[PDB]
């Protein structure tokens, strides 16, 4: 099924669900804090779910990569080796910014929100301020009670607003990670690819204080006791079987302008992919000189690889289906339907006009902005900026601070300063600074008009760069102790410091505030215009029959469909892989270097009671026609009776383009089978204490 | 599953009927009758006669040399089509192009064995005794003017057969599709399925007006074949019986375990690394000078094919544990022999003797490769070949080194003409530089080519640069200079101040002893190799395995069925279709189909060739046949002997079968006759050929 359906749409997908094979009633799914929906949880930009009454939480390996990285060293490398905690007291802190969000409540605030936007009238900046003050106020009242964190979501370009209330668990700990050769089998070669043979899973545990409320890490913290948790399935999952996912997809752009798509396709994806592949070459090369670099920058590298490869796959996805054409046609098809309507269609035409005008701004300045943006987001310069910004925002009363820099956000900023001690190496940061500076000075002279940066460079040669990196080399912000002091410090200490990173942060901060202000004016303009056009586009879509659901916005969504393969001229991809496919791809070298205990077990056909008689072996990964995207990683896959049969982690090569234009023929989710998870834990990287917790011993 | 010699038709009679063959088995034992007499050898490819006026069909990649010889940068036939509507338009395919038509096969085993035993004990004497026997049989068989003959060793030399062939020497190019069809997917799709490649082309064979073979004259008239193939009327579908007859070159399924271990660990990875380095050099020089791109097009393509093939076999080796299967079969044979008593002692001695041959070849292997490659650069290779030939002219004809006799002169002279369209001083110098950079990088112990270090005067980069400048002053770039030395004698070469010629004069005594040494080993292996392979075949038969000699450039027969293959997560289907070619489109090489094709497919112009079981027209198909190099261009015949396509490649998991056959995943890729027809109807038309073939 196409669709990232919101739970409020359960009425209209009820029939389709049952017809696909659901054997629960949809009313049981409509209880979002009941069984099974209430066990689905957000981590941030991943999904997860509870699977035990003592607060055990399962998700993807690549979602846990962060925490695993944080706790790794070059001597004791848990990314490579995996990890297991036989008792509570062995479990490792996932870090200060690890979160588990448990849904308390959703409420519609559409009428209020719109009334606040209307109360600002004409002026764009006011329209943006008013929405911002509405958000803050709704969030303050919702978060009055301790241990809740609330968020406001814009749907359908602003036609709908809903407020989510979550309990925010702040003490999360690692319990189990398989070896990297299992969790990340096939690495960057197999990424976005079927056939796939990857054991992408890991386990956390949620803790709270003795008193029951979320607390930061503490030795006397205790396991959280969830209302609801999923059970592993006792019914073997075969081809054509019903499946569904619930989760927190991030962003889709299916209702975007043909122009937005065109700027993305011909500038952003090729540019980013190109430069990422350069930076990655540089990190790999440094990482062989010193294995501390390899480990401290491994989360950055994994994430950049994923993005760069994704972008190359979307470009090609666009040729496969000519998305420039379809966008053009559907866009002109709508502008026509509106032309027909009895004077009531004229306001949406005016909206289209405004939205067009947004796109042209950057043609000459867009390489520059990337390069400057990326330099300002290297570690020491980025810390310096964050810190200096906060000191200004601390001037103001709390209600008027920028989102990001309120009281309720201090915890998180402070956690980031801490986390960077595990992700920072001076000699590597200097190479990154050098790289993006080298790309700025290589611009045409006309496009190199960042005045602060031109002053600090005093020229456009390679020697200007070298000399500025040497000067930025005298910063103290590579010390945690220093960072934590600056975290407390007054705006005036920043303005009077000779630390070079700080000096630079102070020099750039006026332009940064001005860029930020223009952005808010654009948001302000489109806050009556996007919702108008997106309603028209949707009414037109409902005209031709067809499915209408909102673009993803980090909120909870349901997708459903069936286990099934897909086809290309000469090829039919079957819906399952098995143990033998894993062995068959053995090269004895990264990324195909499975543990020996795996190769042994497969050679001896030690299936441990998990084989599917229809396949002849234990299945590994599987395909289905569910609609997911970034953020859906780690989402639980449920069978017709709401038991866990796999985790979502990826899609196939053809699916990546469907962020923009969905293709029902060749769009597929890749999930890891609950049977492979259990197999690995029995026969390869044993977790006996954990197989007992999940009642599988 | 096997590369069966015609003499083995008895055994496979049952399997052939079982597989779906309608013809009788003994229709096929008729090698000059039907439909086998239609199958021809091109040298190192296969083809077939398909019209009573001497039309021949092969792969575009086999014809690629002819097309390239006939191409310039201004007029590139590779990129563009070629069609010849009348006889007078058909281009010469080059002096060295041939068609061999089989006359006769007689078994001469006992004479051959007699001849080597006759020399008794000395190894070098055994080498010469069989060189002498080969020549005698050849010169008597080749005595009638039209004919060419070859002696084949089978099964390590347990069998010897003589092949008699009518030698057609005027071959002309009739039709080539554009390169974006005949080589669709270039190096990305090479060795891969699913495949979408229109790999075919047409030659015409000519004789003089006597009916006798003659070199290119405009007086010559098309040969009239006794037998030719008809295109199928019956549509080919999945499960249908298919067979191929052709000339597979070499297989190594009967290699010793150490032979394999060294190919896998050294030869293939080394050659793959160095060929890729050189390919990038050539592609870069090619982008600079369009002249270089065209003249070196056959080299690049050949080097790419080899390079990707070697990468493929190494992955096969790990996918089937080749190393462990070879070891297991060797150990099992060695043990089956240890208690045959006296029936097994001879074979064990022979194994031991073969292992020494391998130990000697290890010591020198890295130098042998770089010096070999250097000595086969165009100018140096010429100098060596020409000088060697004048040395050989001194001697009477029967006493000359095979390849340097009267019969071989026409070939040698052809090579020097063909090199004209395949040589550019500045590229040859980059190739000379490359192989020399690899020699001087060797550790000092292994840089023991006396002559070459003398000519180097150092071993840094700028001593290489100085030697290549010194060789810059040669005139062997000019055709008429090469042709002059083709005529001259020993004394002139020894008198020459041409750098390359002095070089060849200097190296020739080393080369001659290195070659004397080779013949001593060849002499040792003439009794060992047959003994040991007789043991392996003995053991294999007791286990009831399929038993058949390694390919040796002779005519062979293979059979099976139209079917795909599976992998974990994937079920490959037997055919591709027109829409598959349109879907791979980029508009940039090598996925840049001609506009005519995109349009014909976009508007569903199936020219009445659609097969219903697919929504459109077939492009390529798969089947479980046993092919290897030389089987390219081989006709693929349906169960009733008609033609349904040409063999042109294998899938990725197949290439490893050179050394260890995997039946589950070894498949042939062929181009379907309907795609051929479809192309000459709706894309780059050839109505004149549709007429000649009874498809209009
Ligand atoms: N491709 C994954 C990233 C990992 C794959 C396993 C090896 C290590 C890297 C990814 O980005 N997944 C997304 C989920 C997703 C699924 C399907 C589609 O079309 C798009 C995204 C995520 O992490 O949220
Ligand atoms: N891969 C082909 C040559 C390609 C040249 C570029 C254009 C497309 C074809 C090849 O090497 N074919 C072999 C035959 C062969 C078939 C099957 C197996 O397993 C091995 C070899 C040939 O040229 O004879």
């Amino acid at each position: 099924a196409e669709g990232m359906w919101v739970p409020q749409q359960l009425p209209e997908i009820a029939g389709p669900l049952q017809k696909a094979g659901l054997k629960l009633s949809p009313e049981q799914l409509a209880n979002l804090t009941g069984d099974p929906m209430g066990a689905v949880v957000a981590l941030g930009g991943c999904t997860a779910s509870f699977v035990s009454p003592q607060g055990l939480v399962v998700t993807n390996h690549h979602c846990a990569y962060g925490a695993i990285q944080l706790n790794s060293t070059a001597q004791k490398n848990l990314i490579k080796d995996g990890f297991n905690a036989p008792t509570l007291k062995d479990e490792l802190s996932a870090g200060p910014n690890a979160r588990v969000f448990v849904l308390d409540q959703i409420t519609d605030v559409t009428a209020q929100a719109k009334a606040a936007i209307a109360g600002a009238g004409n002026d764009p900046l006011a329209r943006s301020r008013a929405l911002d003050a509405f958000d803050k106020a709704q969030v303050a009242a919702c978060e009055a009670d301790a241990g809740f964190r609330c968020r406001l979501y814009s749907f359908s370009g602003g036609n709908t607003y809903r407020l989510f209330r979550n309990m925010e668990i702040k003490d999360v700990r690692l319990v189990y990670a398989p070896p990297g050769s299992v969790g990340k089998f096939g690495g960057d070669v197999d990424n976005w690819m079927w056939p796939r043979h990857t054991g992408d899973f890991s386990f956390y545990r949620a803790y709270v204080g003795k008193d029951g409320k979320p607390a930061a890490f503490a030795a006397d913290n205790v396991p959280y006791q969830p209302k609801h948790f999923l059970k592993f399935a006792d019914q073997p999952l075969g081809a054509d079987d019903f499946v569904m996912v619930a989760g927190y997809p991030g962003r889709t752009n299916r209702y975007a302008l043909a122009g937005e798509f065109n700027e993305t396709a011909s500038f952003t994806y090729p540019t980013i992919a190109k430069h990422y592949n350069a930076v990655l070459k540089m990190i790999a090369d440094a990482g062989k000189a010193d294995a501390d670099v390899k480990v401290k920058y491994a989360a950055t590298a994994a994430s950049m690889n994923n993005v760069a490869k994704n972008y190359l796959g979307q470009l090609e996805g666009f040729k496969r289906i000519d998305a420039a054409g379809q966008k053009q046609a559907e866009e002109a098809a709508v502008l026509a339907w509106l032309k027909k309507q009895g004077a009531a269609g004229k306001p949406a035409l005016a909206a289209h006009a405004q939205l067009l005008k947004h796109l042209d701004t950057s043609k000459s300045t867009r390489e520059r902005d990337l390069f400057v943006g990326q330099f300002n987001n290297t570690s020491a310069v980025g810390a310096a900026i964050t810190l200096y910004r906060l000191s200004i925002e601390r001037s103001k009363p709390d209600a008027e601070r920028e989102a990001g820099y309120q009281e309720r956000d201090l915890t998180t900023i402070e956690g980031g300063l801490k986390q960077m001690d595990r992700r920072y190496v001076a000699k590597m940061d200097q190479q990154l600074q050098t790289y993006w500076l080298d790309q700025y000075v290589a611009l045409p002279a006309a496009q190199r008009d960042n005045e602060v940066l031109n002053k600090w460079l005093a020229g456009s040669d390679a020697a200007a760069v070298k000399s500025l990196v040497n000067k930025l080399g005298g910063t103290e912000l590579g010390s945690l102790d220093t960072r934590l002091k600056w975290f407390k410090a007054d705006r005036a200490a920043f303005e009077a410091s000779n630390d070079p990173a700080i000096q630079y942060a102070v020099a750039v901060m006026p332009a940064l505030l001005k860029q930020e202000e223009q952005k808010k004016i654009r948001e302000g303009e489109s806050l009556t215009a996007r919702p108008l056009y997106l309603q028209a586009v949707a009414d037109y879509k409902k005209s031709q029959g067809e499915f209408v659901y909102p673009d993803a916005n980090l909120s909870l969504r349901i997708t459903f469909g069936n286990v099934m393969g897909y086809g290309k001229d000469g090829v039919k991809y079957t819906p399952f892989t098995t143990l033998e496919g894993v062995a068959a791809k053995e090269t004895g070298e990264d990324p195909f270097d499975s543990p020996k205990a795996l190769l042994d077990a497969v050679k001896a056909k030690r299936y441990g009671g998990l084989e599917d008689k229809r396949l002849g072996s234990v299945p590994v990964n599987f395909l289905s026609n569910l609609d997911i995207t970034g953020g859906n990683s780690g989402s639980p896959v449920l069978d017709a009776n709401g038991k866990l049969v796999g985790l979502a982690f990826d899609g196939n090569w053809e699916s990546v383009s469907s962020n923009w234009v969905f293709d029902p023929v060749m769009t597929r989710m890749i999930a890891v089978d609950s049977r492979y998870m259990q197999w690995i834990m029995q026969e390869v990287a044993p977790a006996p204490q954990l197989l007992k917790e999940l009642n599988l011993a």
